């Protein structure tokens, strides 16, 4: 049952958010980050000064060694390990057990963080990218191939962990509206955006700029990623919105705090940006809203902790958009593999204040025809 699943994921935007499965016979238990953004299940089975615990393959009766390695490199990160099956379930999701491909981790570089929690990612999005090669099936493929449940899952993903839905839409997570946009192809969760404002005001780019390389959607990056000539007009735009105050030197490459007095945040003077996203109707789009709330990320320090800080969430990318978790946060996002869509609703811990909230809003017309994908 959905309401079952309600409340299974933490963490964080910045350290990502996971959900507990387990692995083999008897079955372990383990915390796995959940990554749309990828395709391969990989688990910690060999220690690590940052796990908590990890995948004992001697410990469990069902497990199959294939005999084959795998190494996957991620924009940041990556680790090495040995390809097997075994039985895999989650505790607080569908109430199923199936065999899964598993990479054992047996060697890493910079992918376990101290102190996130999680031992193993699960990469939801599709085969095509999935190491190494499109022959590994993926977990989610397994998992819809071997049960009844419906293709799709949806992701609730909230700040200051949220609820991951497989098999429907739980209406319970969002109010009003879900605007859908189609899958332009199914690799990464890939989608087209067609217009971008910041604070209600057009960049005025070729739409394919919005999407050079690609767009995707990727609950395992922390922030929005935009190409170069996009990022650029978006800080240009955002420091002329908060020029009335003081920014520290590199705090525009998000990797330098700035604070304020508890609760005394300027979030005004931040600009709201809204990302159109295409429709399932020819030349139809819907926006959806993102407050500094959510761009301008909390880093909680207890060594800071007098103050409230925070990181600018926005980086420059070099493999397209991407919007990360800071992006989905406070909305229900459904991953509608079976119709090729996604869709984006208001959810129960979107942001917002006084003034200002988060939001997805459609439909907009444009009328001119040109088809914004890149490829
Ligand atoms: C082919 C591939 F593996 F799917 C691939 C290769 C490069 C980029 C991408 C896009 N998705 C990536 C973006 S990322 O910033 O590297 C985070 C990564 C998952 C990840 C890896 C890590 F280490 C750590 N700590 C954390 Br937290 C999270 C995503 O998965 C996918």
């Amino acid at each position: 049952s959905f309401v079952e699943m309600v409340d299974n994921l933490r963490g964080k935007s910045g350290q990502g958010y996971y959900v507990e499965m387990t692995v083999g016979s008897p079955p372990q238990t383990l915390n796995i980050l959940v990554d749309t953004g990828s395709s391969n299940f990989a688990v910690g089975a060999a220690p690590h000064p940052f796990l908590h615990r990890y995948y004992q393959r001697q410990l469990s009766s069902t497990y199959r060694d294939l005999r084959k390695g795998v190494y996957v490199p991620y924009t940041q990160g990556k680790w090495e390990g040995e390809l097997g099956t075994d039985l895999v379930s989650i505790p607080h999701g569908p109430n199923v057990t199936v065999r899964a491909n598993i990479a054992a981790i047996t060697e890493s570089d910079k992918f376990f963080i101290n102190g996130s929690n999680w031992e193993g990612i699960l990469g939801l999005a599709y085969a095509e990218i999935a190491r190494p090669d499109d022959s590994l099936e993926p977990f989610f493929d397994s998992l819809v191939k071997q049960t009844h449940v419906p293709n799709l899952f949806s992701l609730q993903l909230c700040g200051a962990g949220g609820s991951m839905i497989i098999g429907g839409i739980d209406h319970s997570l969002y109010t009003g509206s879900l605007w859908y946009t189609p899958i332009r192809r199914e690799w990464y969760y890939e989608v087209i955006i067609v217009r971008v404002e910041i604070n209600g005001q057009d960049l005025k780019m070729d739409c394919k700029e919005y999407n050079y390389d690609k767009s995707i959607v990727d609950s395992g990056t922390t922030n929005l990623r935009l190409p170069k000539k996009v990022f650029e007009a978006a800080v240009k735009s955002i420091k002329a919105a908060s020029s009335t105050e003081k920014f520290p030197d590199g705090f525009w490459l998000g990797e330098q705090l700035v604070c304020w007095q508890a609760g005394t945040t300027p979030w005004n003077i931040f600009p709201v940006i809204s990302l159109y996203l295409m429709g399932e109707v020819t030349n139809q789009s819907f926006r959806i809203t993102i407050l500094p709330q959510q761009y301008l990320r909390p880093v909680e320090d207890v060594a800071t902790s007098q103050d409230d800080c925070y990181k600018f969430a926005i980086s420059q990318s070099s493999t397209g958009t991407v919007m990360g978790a800071v992006i989905m946060e406070g909305f229900y996002v459904v991953f509608d593999r079976a119709r090729k869509r996604i869709g984006f609703a208001v959810s129960a811990c979107h942001v917002h204040d006084e003034f200002r909230t988060a939001a997805v809003e459609g439909p907009f017309v444009t009328l001119d025809m040109e088809d914004c994908g890149y490829n």
